[PDB]
């Protein structure tokens, strides 16, 4: 059958155009939704299915057999554009990688595990920013990932100013490594867009919040620790290394991919 690739082509187009609810992503399923999603050329796209069909060596199926050969025949015929073709696929991995940071942000998120969850949102919400740049259909809710990362944020930094009213000296040396690791390198980040009002407005309650201390009295050496610290925290400048390492992603398959993502769709309560 000449024409099963015509077939598996229309249907992948069907399935691009459907209305899904969120939970459900049918770019996760398949690189074609993705490119037909983000409109890539008719003819990326139709060496990608006869790749799909004519990459084998072996088949055991007569019929499956056959469709392969004709896949390798049409395949074998300037009109390659290898660096368009790989830089698309390049592309779908990015996006795989970049909502499987967000999945385990978000999951740890839920389990209310602020501290792990946070460097994967960052990862994930920069990731995704990176995807939309080249289109709209490349990435994922910005709102949502804008809000997590958002409240993973505030929720750390609450978690870090209760170890500081406590007033003992482990604890608030526990809670300024927080603010000192995981928060003040990133307080530039959140800064970048004066459009980005929702940000703008938790780094200045972030700040309110340590600078309130300051009304509170208590004892003097952990007053000494206030101070120096609550100028880090205000710093005007916006000194932040270009390149950061991304968190480690364990191995995933497609599956687990997709069935992680609705998962977490479903049960997170926003
Ligand atoms: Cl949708
Ligand atoms: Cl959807």
């Amino acid at each position: 059958l000449q024409s099963a690739i015509k077939l598996e082509y229309a249907r992948l187009v069907k399935l691009a155009q459907e209305d899904t609810p969120p939970e459900t992503d049918y770019r996760l399923h398949h690189v074609v939704v993705y490119f037909i999603q983000n409109q890539a050329p008719k003819k990326i796209i139709e060496k990608t299915l006869l790749e799909q069909f004519g990459d084998r060596n072996l088949s055991f199926d007569e019929r499956c057999h056959n469709i392969m050969k004709v896949a390798q025949a049409k395949l074998e015929m300037e009109e390659v554009n290898l660096e368009e073709y790989e830089e698309w696929h390049q592309d779908y991995r990015k996006f795989r990688e970049t909502t499987m940071y967000l999945i385990i942000g978000l999951e740890n998120f839920q389990r209310e595990s602020y501290i792990d969850s946070l460097l994967f949102l960052i990862c994930a919400y920069q990731n995704n920013k990176e995807l939309l740049s080249k289109g709209l259909y490349r990435g994922h809710d910005e709102e949502l990932i804008s809000h997590y990362r958002r409240e993973c944020l505030l929720k750390l930094n609450e978690q870090a100013a209760e170890l500081f009213e406590s007033g003992e000296d482990r604890e608030v040396n526990n809670g300024l490594i927080i603010m000192n690791e995981f928060i003040v390198p990133f307080l530039p980040l959140l800064l970048v867009d004066e459009m980005e009002e929702k940000d703008i407005l938790a780094v200045e309650d972030m700040r309110n919040r340590w600078c309130s201390y300051l009304g509170q009295e208590m004892e003097p050496h952990l007053q000494e620790k206030l101070t120096d610290f609550l100028p880090k925290l205000l710093d005007c400048s916006m000194e932040i290394k270009s390149f950061h390492e991304p968190p480690k992603l364990p191995s995933y398959s497609t599956h687990e991919l997709c069935e992680r993502f609705a998962r977490i769709m479903l049960s997170l309560s926003r």
